[PDB]
């Protein structure tokens, strides 16, 4: 267009500096990220969910099958994923990508979801497939799996692509609430924070309920703000009364 | 510029698609949306008001004007919209709209509001004229009618014009806050979400009062931090104490 | 591109207006902020920091010096700048600059931080040089100096460059949230609301704690979510807990 | 004129709410009229607006 250039000042005037190179991987994530960013309108929608009674269903779980010997830890993600695709299942419009021409939309009727793992490198996206018939210990062995890969840096091409649904947990670190960033060809992403323990009103008096924070970023072209408000609610709905699943 | 193109993924290979086209509507608004979002810089702010004593007068005049029988129901979007407008009285900068040079900002005497109203086609921006000399009872009667028309999809060319403070409220579907997108040739733009009890500390002890979180999203050429910080602080101020509204 | 043009619709068909210009600072401000957007992929994170103990200190610092005769007023805003030092310091990566072709990172040894002084003309960004090389009584004065300056409208060149850290502080006006735009070629802002007293969870009651919330808006390109999560904590850990400035 | 309004001191009086007294800052308001125009009836709703309208000052812009 006709903006103003990047402003070039010399650093070395003010004290010492070191300039470096950066990866290619961080140059393509960078490129990418810019274009989603010029590209897709994001809104944002910030919601906390209760999760009093799932956490301890799963800390339940986890000691009942220790006693059992099965090497299998289960982690609130797997819910989580298992919520978005209840929800994908609900509304297919959020399962689906925008066209370059942005006047034809591809819905899909399968369900595919990525995961945010931290590696030394930074972040990366694995791809589950079938989100939506799999069980819980299956999802756990299979996301402990592609961990222990991905930690070890030994992700594959095939492994990288087909998904629909990106998840990005950063509640290890800290934070109460960001707004993520969509990327293409994906129409929103999740993102999920640090769970804490927040007074809830019952209708007497207030109680100590573990509220968990999740925001929703998606394409304002293909979703309007009803929708993804709908569609938030649902999976705050389906995580804290995880016995929806099955209803 | 000199981005990467939007990345074309055959989704067939992965499962059954269904490939669909948009309404004329539909990418109109995207085109709007991927418009502002390209030339707007958005500065969202969050608030949240405490509204106990309107949401009880309303409710107490509903129920005596139940009794009179006068077949009026009145919401709390009015008294947002009285907030709204007397802000902008307030405020003049806010009722003004931006040159397409970014040179030359055309000031507005009048207050015309728009109003996001739900229809099965999606959402839809009905404006008001003068808000700021109507009563409250007159307001609500215009909004059912106009409610009313939307929903059977009967909205003419000359009520979808003119507006100078687009309010999107929210509420009856979930979210805790979330950020719009200012719409072209408005400047600003308010969000309203659902109402909760939470916790307020008064000096002594916290006591539940139902807060609404607001959120204002404008564009950062014309508003700085401070003059929007103030402007959602006077709604604040005028929503939280009704009777500001006369003195 | 190809988006549509600027919406130009006749408001002298509605009302009395009145079209005003710009100044040339609001037009060059408008002009950075909008190359920003356009170049900068947002990701803000929202988090809140318990300060208590920081702000009867502060009080306690001003009565014990008011007393010895010293004319200083202490800021918590000094405080914020002191934890943001140290969190640059920790975290070299934060204080450094991306160049315009978005290859190559130029690392910065010094930190000098901007901080936004509230004038009747706008917001403007004095900076503070070797912020993590002075004390408390000298950053209060220098900081003093620098308002009265500033508040006299007659801020130099010299004082308005070299920054790396914007710290953007509303706190007296209102909004319990808001996402800032961060500006070239600074990678990273910081946003600071007003104070509130919220019930906080210790173990085994809530109790009152005055909360601070801060935002933070960072370049996607270079940070990732998890680093920027990594630096707010390491901030709110900072603010929390003053004594660890020394450890 | 048709109408005139007098007013006098406000004290502070007990009021039934519905279980108990409560002080309220009564404040007594006295309103003459020319009975050739005005009948007790049309009165008695005056004063009674007048009434509503200072004891819940909202009603200012409903």
């Amino acid at each position: 267009p006709g903006m103003l250039p990047w402003p070039k000042v010399d650093f070395s005037k003010f004290g010492e500096i070191e300039e470096v190179e950066l990866g290619r991987i961080q140059k393509i994530s960078g490129a990418n990220l810019s274009r989603n960013w010029v590209m897709i309108p994001h809104v944002t929608h910030f919601d906390k969910t209760d999760i009093t009674e799932l956490e301890a269903f799963r800390k339940q779980q986890n000691e009942e099958a220790a006693k059992r010997k099965l090497d299998v830890k289960i982690t609130p993600v797997v819910f989580i994923m298992k919520a978005v695709a209840a929800a994908l299942e609900q509304m297919p419009r959020f399962n689906s990508s925008l066209s370059e021409d942005g006047q034809r939309l591809t819905l899909k009727k399968y369900i595919n979801i990525g995961v945010a793992v931290d590696t030394p490198n930074g972040l990366v996206v694995p791809v589950f497939k079938d989100v939506n018939k799999k069980g819980i210990i299956e999802l756990s062995r299979e996301l402990m799996t592609i961990s222990k890969k991905a930690r070890d840096g030994k992700l594959t091409a095939g492994e990288m692509q087909g998904g629909c649904f990106t998840i990005s947990s950063i509640g290890g670190l800290g934070t109460t609430h960001f707004a993520p960033i969509v990327n293409a060809p994906e129409v929103a992403i999740l993102g999920v924070s640090k769970s804490a323990m927040e007074p809830v009103w019952n209708g007497k008096e207030f109680v100590p309920r573990l509220m968990l924070p999740i925001s929703l970023s998606f394409d304002h072209r293909v979703i309007d703000g009803a929708d993804g408000a709908r569609f938030i609610t649902i999976i705050n709905n389906t995580l804290s009364d995880i016995r929806r699943l099955v209803m």
